[PDB]
C-alpha cells in the first residue's frame, strides 16, 4: 500500500537505520523485492530511475507497484521517482501516483539547486508527496554549511550527501574512502532523513556467482559492509542500491545461458535470477537495519 | 481494452483469416505483443498458461493486461487462458478479469470431456465470457479428432471455438522428417461444426529465428515447426486462432544469449531486454500479415 516516503524515512531517522531503497525495471525485479520484503518484515523502498521509467512507461511502473500492494497489504511502499532531472519529470511522477520524487541539480550553483528543489517541493508538498535532493557530486563532497541553508528554506524531506560514492560497479579506483567526519556534520545540521547513492557492496556471493558464469567484474569494487553500517550510524536513512540487484541476477541468467543451451523458457532463466535478487534484498535488509520493522 | 475472445473470432472466422494468439510470461513479452498489433493495426489475442499465471500471479497478469489496454484503447484484447485443466482454474480465470478461457479434458473419454466442458461453459458464459475445448490427442505422427464426435461435441457443450487435433504439437521439435497435417480432416471438422476453430502448437521457427538462435550459441536439435505454408493452409481450412508461444521465447532468448557472449561485463536488463522485444516483435508483426489479422482494426 503506497505511502509517503517521508512516512518510512522519519521512522528510519528517529529509530537510526536504514531502509533500503531497490531499483526496478520490471515484473521479475519488482517480484523479488517484494517477496524479500514480506520474508523480512520490511519496509520498502521502490525506486524507478527515469531511464527505467521510459522503458516501462510510467503507467505500467505505478500499475505494477499497485498490484503488488495488494497482495502485500501489511507492508509500508514507497514508490520513488529516482534522479529526476525537471521539474516536469517530478510533477509527471506526482500525476501517476509516485509516493516520493527526487529533484537531482546537484551540477548546478547552490542557489539554482536551491530554486529548482525548492519548486519541486511547492509542487510535489501540495499532492502529498515527498521530496529528495542532492548537494555535493557523485564523483566535489558537499558542505555542510550550504546543506544546512539548503534544507532550511527548501524544506526538502529528505537529503542526499556527497560523500565519496557513485553508480556503478567500479565506485573506488583503490581503497574504498568515505567522508563519515562530513557526513556526521551534516546530520548535526539538518536533523533530517539522509540518503546515500551508489551504495552497492558487491558481496562476495554475489561476484562469484556472476565471474563464474563468464561474466567479468575485474576490478570492480562496491562500499563494504563495513562502510555501509557506519553511514547508517552516521544518520545515512536511505541506501540506494541497484547495481547489487542487476549482478546478481545477470548471474543465473548467464549461468542458465551455460548449462543449457536449448533452454528458452524465460520462466527457467528468470526463477532462479529472481530468487538471487530476493537473496540479495534481504541480507541488505538486515545489514541495514531495516528488518522486523513492521 | 479487454473484449470477449468470441467478439474477435466471431468476426474472423465469417471473413476467413486467422488472429494470433501469443502467449506472455512478463513485462517483455507483452510489450512487445501490443506494440506489434499497434504497428500492424491487428486484434490481439492474448493468453497465459496455467504455468505462466503460477509464474505472475493471475492479478499481476489480468493487471498487466488492463494498463496496456489502457495505453491502446483503440485495439481489441482477447484475455485467454490458455490450457486450464479444471473447472476451478477456468472458475479463477473469470473471476480475475479473464474474457476466454480454454478447458482441456481431450484426454478423457467423450462423455467425459463434454460433461467438465460444459460445466465450464454454463459457468463462463454466465459471466460473459468465451470458452475453448479440444478433441484429439496433441501429437505428432486414433488420436486425430473426430469430425462426428466434433459436430456432437459442440452441438451438445454450445462451446464457442473448439481446436481439433490434426497433427501439430507444442515444442520446437513437431515433424521427425515431412511435414504433415490433415487438411481434409481439418475441413470437415468446419463444415460439421462451423464455428471458429483453433490450431494448437502452430509454431513456425522461421529462419531467421532459427539463424539468431544457433549464432548466439543455442541449441536447436533438430527443431522443426509449421511452415509458413501450412499455417496459410490450415486458415483457408478453417482456422481462425493460431497459438504462437515457442517462436516468441526463442527469437527473445536468442537475443539474451547474444549480448551475454558480446559483452560480457554487461549487467543492465534494459540491454539484454530491448533487443530481445524487438526481435520478438517482428516475429509476431510477420505472423500478423502471415495469418491475415494485419488492417483488421
Ligand atoms: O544510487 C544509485 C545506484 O547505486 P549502486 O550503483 O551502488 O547500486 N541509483 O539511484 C540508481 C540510479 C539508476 O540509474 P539508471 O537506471 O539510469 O542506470
Ligand atoms: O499452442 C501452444 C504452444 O504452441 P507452440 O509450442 O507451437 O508455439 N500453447 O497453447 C502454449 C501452451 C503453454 O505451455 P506452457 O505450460 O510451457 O506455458
Ligand atoms: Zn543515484
Ligand atoms: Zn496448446
Amino acid at each position: 500500500m503506497l505511502v509517503k516516503g517521508n512516512e518510512i524515512l522519519l521512522k528510519a531517522h528517529k529509530e537510526g537505520y536504514g531502509v533500503g531503497a531497490f531499483n526496478f525495471v520490471n515484473f521479475e525485479m519488482l517480484n523479488a523485492i517484494f517477496e524479500a520484503g514480506n520474508e523480512e518484515n520490511s519496509p520498502l523502498f521502490i525506486q524507478a530511475s527515469e531511464g527505467a521509467i521510459k522503458y516501462m512507461g510510467i503507467d505500467m511502473a505505478v500499475g505494477m507497484v499497485k498490484i503488488m500492494c495488494e497482495r502485500y497489504p501489511h507492508i509500508p511502499v514507497a514508490l520513488h521517482l529516482d534522479h529526476g532531472t525537471t521539474f516536469e519529470s517530478c510533477e509527471k511522477a506526482v500525476k501517476a501516483g509516485f509516493t516520493s520524487v527526487m529533484i537531482d541539480a546537484s551540477h548546478h550553483a547552490f542557489e539554482e539547486n536551491l530554486e529548482l528543489t525548492s519548486k519541486v517541493v511547492k509542487m510535489a508538498h501540495n499532492a502529498g508527496v515527498s521530496v529528495e535532493a542532492e548537494l555535493g557530486r557523485l564523483m566535489v563532497l558537499v558542505n555542510p554549511k550550504e546543506a544546512e541553508q539548503f534544507v532550511k528554506e527548501s524544506q526538502v524531506d529528505y537529503l542526499a550527501p556527497a560523500i565519496g560514492t557513485s553508480h556503478g560497479a567500479f565506485k573506488f579506483k583503490g581503497e574504498p574512502k568515505l567522508d563519515f567526519e562530513r557526513l556526521q556534520e551534516v546530520k548535526r545540521l539538518t536533523n533530517i532523513p539522509l540518503v546515500l547513492h551508489g551504495a552497492s557492496a558487491i558481496p562476495d556471493n554475489v561476484r562469484k556467482s556472476y565471474l563464474d558464469a563468464g561474466g567479468d567484474l575485474k576490478g570492480s569494487k562496491g562500499v563494504p559492509f563495513e562502510f555501509l553500517q557506519e553511514s547508517v550510524k552516521g544518520g545515512i536513512n536511505k541506501v540506494n542500491t541497484d547495481t547489487d540487484l542487476r549482478i546478481a541476477f545477470i548471474a543465473e541468467v548467464r549461468k542458465v545461458a551455460n548449462e543449457d543451451k536449448s533452454q528458452f523458457d524465460l520462466r527457467k532463466f528468470f526463477s532462479p535470477a529472481q530468487l538471487a535478487l530476493k537473496n540479495v534484498v534481504k541480507e541488505r535488509m538486515k545489514l541495514l537495519g531495516s528488518a522486523n520493522k513492521i
